[PDB]
DNA sequence: TCGGTACAGTAG
DNA sequence: AGCTACTGTACCGA
């Protein structure tokens, strides 16, 4: 909203557009950095009374790690790198079928606290922006070509939903792709702006941010150390 | 009352049945798709409320789909299945000397000319039961039927050994475990009978599963038996 | 005493490189500290074991008949390996007490329960000190002291001074990724209350597992031949 | 309680 | 960011 590449430059040393998307430069910039495909933690509730659920905990305990340590974790698993091998081709395959062009960004923020962001897996030249999903399970592809809006797990939705939060965008594609199909390998839906969800991380997210620098402050840590 | 013929099975996959051997590279070809004993626990699931299908059901309806679109399942359980095969001849030798009945090794078997339902059982035995011979990866897993008999795992393996029972037409059926690991007495077994009960689940439920396949199957333009063409 | 172990183990104390084949060889049918949490399950209503319970249960007396047991957590454990003397170290200087590395200790003759301590200090205290596997888990502890995680160690904790017979015991948490303060520890005191949870339930869990044993024709020891 | 299913939680 | 896959508790109707 005030973000300027200057200001990230100024905190972190790096020049943002120079960032390719999984370099150590885009790790380096999501250090306890609330993002789009962590945050159904933030939203998750407690079906009776406020006690925090241990998901929201666990990554409230998770980005102040990343602060005090300056560093997160390497997890490898066959279904992960399923996901990162075929999203190239997964991008290629839905401007071929939808007809739109899709740009590659790097991490966005939403402003110029750098608090809250997302990584978009493209952003499209109809003002939508993109996301992609290759589940490992040909099972949870059929449930998607399947069941489609009303199919999307709970997740993606909320990290598609955050997307929209922090770029203002109105409108973004959920994309599906498996290359093991014979036929109807791809398939997608446009996801409209939630404006309950929009409420939600208008509440939610602030409170969250408040509640990291209370415990921050309680072990003589701030905000910003992991970059220094 | 199956119509099913090995030339049906040669002239739509190009397999023959015969040479097929359990964990090949046919008998998984052969699989593709099919309503399995081991699976079928699923298929017969009830609700916890309400009157839809479980969420297990619905995982094994997208994945029996999958199968048949992708022409491809995925290995999982590589461990036990390794395991498992490491150790059954030396399973099958020793039961063979404590129940005194000859087992003979069998390919898959369908219930009938359809293709949609199977079984693979461990052998066929020289008394008319067939055989489910299992080697549990876990020494827990043996100790657990060793102490509490068919009543302890019942809920994990009746489903399976019933539909072996529906789908072969036979009357009773061995349920065997097998631990080299013990250092003595480590094979343990029980003899099941055949439940009308399960007979009459899997002859209301298993063809109403069938239809609601082919019905999402048509609905993305495919048909089943594409995965072995 | 490490002679009577010797006796019965056919493996000396004063050796076992850890972990080794001799060192699990120890463990085998044994009720262990971070374990025991099953043993003293209960269910929400009546009186029948839960699944927990049946499954460690049967778990110890595979391990009686089968003389093996499976190894889990690779990398967890070679991530506190690696670590365990810097841990140490800290401990030793920020709590001004020093460390004496311990072996397995048994509570008694029967050999049938045991903890196997990060240390014995030099004020009495027993020691547990885990280099958590994540960043995350040491964070936990840090902001939330022995409360966040109390539902997971306080049983291995009170068993350990059970087995012991010690009236306090150190919970620490190392972590090397943190660029300062990397230390974290409470001080947990004995609770009575979980002295007469194991008083009553430890026996009788051993009986029912020597019944099964001779239901089976097995008898306790036959691991350790 | 029994005989199960749903899902939070979390490793990898 | 990447997507399961397994464990254990919550939950439900009889
Ligand atoms: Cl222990
Ligand atoms: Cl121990
Ligand atoms: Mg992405
Ligand atoms: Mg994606």
């Amino acid at each position: 909203s005030h973000m300027t590449p200057d200001i990230i430059l100024q905190r972190t040393g790096i020049d943002v557009r120079a960032v390719e998307q999984g370099d150590d430069a885009w790790h380096k910039l999501r250090l306890g950095v609330i993002t789009a495909s962590e945050v159904h933690n933030v939203i998750a509730k407690p079906r009776s009374g406020k006690k925090w659920p241990d998901m929201k905990m666990s990554y409230f305990h998770t980005l102040l790690a990343e602060v005090c340590t300056g560093v997160a974790p390497e997890v490898n698993a066959k279904a992960l790198a399923w996901g990162k091998q075929y999203e190239n081709d997964a991008r290629t395959l839905f401007e071929f079928t939808s007809g739109v062009n899709v740009t590659e960004s790097p991490i966005i923020y939403r402003d110029e606290s750098m608090r809250t962001a997302c990584s978009p897996d493209g952003l499209c030249s109809d003002g939508n922006g993109l996301e992609l999903a290759c589940p490992f399970t040909s099972r949870d592809f059929m449930k998607f070509r399947l069941g489609g809006f009303e199919a999307i797990k709970s997740a993606y939705m909320a990290q598609v939903q955050y997307s929209m939060w922090v770029t203002r965008k109105n409108a973004w594609y959920f994309a599906n792709y498996d290359p093991r199909m014979k036929r109807e390998g791809l398939h997608y839906v446009v996801i409209e702006r939630d404006e309950k969800y929009m409420a939600s991380f208008d509440e939610i997210v602030p409170e969250f941010i408040e509640k990291m620098d209370e415990a921050l402050a309680e072990i003589g840590f701030v905000f910003g150390e992991q970059w220094r």
